[PDB]
């Protein structure tokens, strides 16, 4: 659904068609003044940095695995005469249609016999999914990946891609897969009875060149060798395809463009009449194209163990009965071809809904992690009293869902409750300890991080106790639209830490909500605090990120009881555009307030733009007016002739219109 | 093919389906270059009239000839009179009025273009060979340009530039049959025709 | 945009059809009337300056570079009907557009994939670029640029064209290149996959031998040995353009006139309707075309970096499907073939329309280049505040009309926010000192210019130090459409200056507006002052610049606060009318009327006179035969002008909306 | 003003022509003209005593076009109303006074 996922984006951001990306890293963000002030007995001291970059780092990176699952049929499409008032298929109208046809009048009495099974087998789901992941492979083929680069660096501890990813040889995308082609046979009108357990698909015309080889290679095992987002590994959908098209089937190629597979999707949802199987298509691939960097070196437990794709099998008995699908066809919702006219337009848009939809799920999965057993919507049953339809299952696109419904604070309507897609809920609902491989780089880690050894010499592989799990991603694109105070992503915000001048500096936190906020704002004036806690004995960092620059609770990496001791002659400007606290005396006042919103994007460390026409919201009106319209014109060469006119020269003649 | 005959006739020339199919015309006026038309020359004095890659050709040899703009290739005879412009003048009634003085000894300078042409038009139907000489470039024009319409377009001058048309009016030599003499003029000349019938 | 850069022409002035320019350096100006009144204590004095000759110096030397970027794309001469009830491109009708124009209807599905990739980039500005280029080269052909010349000498100090402009030798503009030629092939109707990274044009007729030359040298690399305007490096455009003409191409000659590239333009753009693509070109070009000859010595450091040229990708999609581009075209605005009409008619214009330009531009930046980094509007968020559309980027010609509208005081209003062509901002943006070599030709330089060794030798090169940017020219063509206190170029005014006490034989001019007012006074009068700035101890002279009479503050050469001691003994005599006194007393009032303007350009120190006939206007009104005004103000560039609001401090400058 | 070719204004109208150098002997420059019928040199400095130019210091009844010489115009007597290079349309309004 193009409509649901356009209005999770921002209200400054105003996209554009094409976006030129040549790496597998992108650190999407927006620019904002903030005009911060610290306010003392002594007097104010009043900063402002103009340009200040909030950002959330995107890879093309991620282990997944696909399984071939049965799901429930989707029945728009077939014509609408067959139907019955309460929208089932009324089998007696069936062997009507069927009779008053072009068929074969010795098959008619056999074929109806196995309209019972077969009309009822109708999901292309698992071949538009597959036919997508190939346009991005040929569009975005030049994208690298290293064995031996940096996943996630914080100075303290470092994690190498050889660890997350073993059994990984370095290539590039384009260079990954080596896909075998699947039979692609015609399908004789004259056969005695229909072949099961073999789909059957439509075609305009002629079957090209290319299009055979397209149809070959998305019916295929994918058995990749580097870790990518958009070729994970995909069971065989089928060994042989069948394709009733008259004109006959022109042998395979070789070689396609990325404009050729544009082409091959466009033919077969306008013969087979399948929108809604696009539209379900278009969802799946919108989780599982981009991965996100973990934003703290705790924050990789959610991508230790592969995260499982639902694909549901396919089947599709089109071929065997022509006669059912015509210009007439059944829908549910008026706006059922909107999610494919979106993507024939602007492609690369899927970019900016993919981004939009992990940023909603990893976002709410932080603070959903944070709520005990022991209540009435917890980790377990927050999907079931949120789901008002008939799913097979809950799992895939239906968690996805109620959670960008949840953070949004919005009614999400899908015209058939479809179950399939990636889980992202898996390390969660487990409830047990993740072990995260790590090596080490200074010698005074296990003192932040929860460690296994307590003395690690620099350059050894060690294992952090990841217990909660913290938020893997920061609130950007829904930065104040639903706002909570654990994230505390307000416009303006102020801290009052009490302190008398007997206190040398030191400073106790008995609460725990202050404390996150005197820690965050210190880290937008540019300081380095260092709390030590009074009970247990660990020390806690603010500057325990170098993407959004804000410090949440969860950087503490131990629940307890809250004290923590702040020593106000250690703090260290570290950053440039920052406010000093030389030497502080009586109560503090911390405050900023951010203004206005550019968007930004980097890759490289360079600044990646946005290039291409001006990108509109398609509405279903917007072409059907030009329906109405028609171009009315009587098409009748009408010539209008020139009058031409003398003046003073004589020499050089002028026309005039009349 | 057909707009041009809607400027023309000054009509709305209206077909069922918009084909675009036959022969284009418009080909060596869109280039807006030079086209180089090879002559076999008769006379030694060519290329004073017409503009020729060579200065001096003995009778018998191949030349070229540089063309810049176009000349009209057909006068109109069927459209004649229905949607009238100056530069063809296909008027049923015309008339030209060459101001002299007994001061000057026949010679005429026209500082007007437009009135010359119809000067040299109409000394040509009454049966009298013109020959002008232009005091800025140094070269000659001849009314005698064409065998069949018997009318002298400005074009035939074969070059643009400033308008210093000197005639001498005691060179003035009688050709064709059915001619009215200008024996030796004296003062302002006025010249007018009128077509009545046509078959 | 002709009726823009037309307008920005004094009233006064009506220039004619040709100009032969016949050297790298042209002086402009007029030869005006002042008739200046004195009054004091001492009494009251009236004279008369019967002829002045106020001017600047503009030459054809100027180190640029190019780069290709990609930019949006110009959607004017694609048919009406593709195109919805909005002005948004519909791909939905595209399918329709191409289906109703052919009788093999078996491409349709594969044409309309191809177009949906290539119609988002179109772009002929870059050829035209080159094309228009090349017209110039071979019509001023013989141009000397020597390389031991001078390009500033005031009598102290002289820069040479060594320095400046070194890996350069001696050689004329025709001389100057040698450039390759790109195969131009012949596109045969029947091929059914664009291939990629080719662009494909249309032709009327037979592509004439000399057409053939000119494009294959418009598209090849330019890489000049002699430091010209015109001749400046650019990138590679495409190794090969398919040329869709009914009739074959003939193969490339090898020579061709300067009149022959006027017939190449007149044909592309007509078969093309590239007609704004032409408005962007000429645009550019008027940036490049000149650059000016410094005011003074420290007016060196703009010229000293390479500013880099934004040319847009060549794409184009016309050859391949014709049936896009019909009889119908689409355009926004009404006047959007006047720009291609202008030049055809008279090409030498372009010259006056450069100078008025990049006049404006190099003005206006002496006061943004004066405004404090502490306030809304500055030097780093003047465009960014102005402009009123969605470009790509803030670079370019977008920069270059903010500075025009600043100047003007009008909304200059573009079709499409094209981001392409020379950045003049990036000295301005950089908070370093500048290092602008010089030669010694005087033993006492090191008293007036901010030099390295204070001891110096005749012959010796030293190096002068630029921290604030001074006025590279003076208002000419733009003299009293808006007067700013910082030039003081009005018609009439009455300075007031009170005279300060001339204790031995100096006088102390502790402000800084009164002694700005004291040394203008007595340059309108003729006495050559010489001061001693205190704070630095060093000597400032008010006869800085001969060429344009007038005194601005920043030839002190020390931004800061300071107290001049004024020589009141040594005042020479240089220029004496009857007004001119020498020994001012009590308050000085000076009230002087400019009548009688006439323009006069001087090249090689002669008189150069304009040719041909007189310019007669070519403009088309707002309407045609359309109706309604679909105001369609959504795309359209905006760019609204700022007011310079004086205030007490005089060296400082300050922006307001109006 | 006529439109200047190369270095020549030719003046078809005999009116103007004698408006044209009677304004640029009141400016005071030295022009030259050939008359293309004839082949004769004209100059509107003729006579000295009267500083006027009348039509019959041509030397030629009848009709003519002048080629007026428009880079040899020398500067014999130079007021600051005298310019050299005329533009468009020309307007010269003089006034006489003081007469002894």
């Amino acid at each position: 659904m193009s409509s649901l996922l356009n209005s999770l984006l921002p209200e400054y951001f105003k996209p554009k068609t094409n976006l030129n990306i040549n790496s597998s890293r992108v650190q999407y963000g927006f620019n904002a003044r903030i005009d911060m002030q610290y306010e003392d007995d002594s007097g104010t001291r009043k900063g402002s940095r103009p340009n200040a970059f909030m950002s959330n780092t995107v890879a093309f990176i991620g282990n997944y695995e696909g399984i071939i699952v049965d799901d429930i049929p989707i029945l728009d499409g077939l014509r609408a005469d067959i139907f019955d008032t309460h929208g089932d298929l009324d089998m007696g109208l069936v062997e009507d249609a069927l009779s008053k046809s072009t068929m074969i009048r010795r098959n008619v009495p056999t074929y109806t016999a196995y309209a019972s099974e077969l009309l009822y087998k109708r999901n292309l789901t698992s071949l538009f999914y597959n036919m997508l992941r190939l346009y991005y492979i040929k569009k975005w083929g030049s994208i690298k990946y290293e064995k031996d680069a940096i996943f996630y660096d914080n100075g303290h501890a470092c994690l190498l891609n050889r660890q997350l990813f073993p059994k990984s040889r370095d290539a590039s995308l384009e260079s990954s897969l080596s896909l075998p082609e699947a039979e692609i046979a015609m399908l004789d009108p004259g056969l005695e009875f229909p072949e099961e357990d073999v789909p059957a698909i439509l075609w305009h015309g002629r079957v090209s060149s290319r299009a055979t080889c397209i149809l070959g290679q998305a019916c295929s095992e994918f058995a990749p060798l580097a870790p990518f987002s958009i070729a994970h590994y995909s069971p065989q959908l089928t060994r042989k395809l069948f394709v009733n098209a008259p004109a006959g089937i022109e042998p395979s190629s070789g070689r396609y463009t990325h404009e050729d597979v544009k082409d091959a999707i466009t033919i077969l949802v306008s013969a087979n009449q399948a929108y809604t199987d696009f539209e379900a298509a278009y969802l799946m691939l919108a989780q599982t194209l981009v991965s996100p960097v973990p934003r703290t070196a705790e924050a990789s437990a959610w991508f230790i163990n592969a995260g499982m794709v639902n694909m549901p099998t396919l089947s599709c008995a089109n071929g065997y009965y022509p006669a059912l699908t015509n210009v007439n066809p059944y829908h549910r919702l008026d706006t059922w071809k909107d999610t494919l006219n979106h993507w024939v337009a602007y492609p690369d848009m899927l970019f900016y809904h993919s981004v939009a939809m992990i940023e909603s799920c990893y976002v709410e999965l932080g603070n959903v992690a944070r709520v005990s057993d022991s209540d009435a919507i917890n980790k377990y049953t927050f999907t079931e009293l949120s789901v008002q339809g008939r799913p097979v299952m809950n799992r895939g696109i239906i968690v996805d869902l109620t959670l960008v419904a949840m953070r949004t604070g919005r009614e999400i309507s899908l015209p058939y409750p479809v179950s399939c897609g990636l889980t992202r809920t898996d390390a969660l609902l487990q409830g047990t300890e993740i072990h995260v491989p790590v090596v080490v780089k200074d010698i005074d880690m296990p003192q932040y991080y929860n460690a296994i050894d307590k003395d690690v010499i620099e350059g050894q592989e060690t294992v952090i106790k990841v217990k909660q799990l913290p938020p893997a991603m920061y609130p950007i694109y829904t930065y104040g639209i639903n706002t909570t105070e654990f994230y505390s992503d307000h416009f303006e915000d102020q801290v009052q830490v009490e302190m008398a001048p007997i206190d040398n500096g030191k400073a106790v936190f008995n609460d725990a909500r202050k404390f996150s906020k005197f820690m965050s704002i210190m880290r937008m004036m540019g300081n380095d605090v260092t709390a030590t806690d009074l009970v247990t004995g660990r020390k806690v960092s603010n500057w325990a990120d170098n993407s959004s620059g804000r410090f949440l609770y969860t950087d503490v990496k131990y629940e307890g009881q809250t004290a923590f001791l702040v020593d106000m002659d250690t703090v260290k400007a570290r950053d440039h555009c920052w406010v000093s606290i030389v030497d502080p005396n009586g109560t503090m006042n911390l405050s900023y307030k951010m203004t206005n919103f550019r968007a930004a994007m980097f890759s490289r460390n360079k600044p990646l733009y946005m290039t291409g026409g001006s990108v509109r919201t398609i509405a279903t009106g917007n072409y059907r007016d030009a329906a109405e319209r028609l171009r009315a014109m009587d098409e009748t060469l009408r010539l209008k002739p020139f009058k031409i006119t003398e003046k003073l020269d004589f020499r050089v003649a002028a026309y005039a219109i009349p």
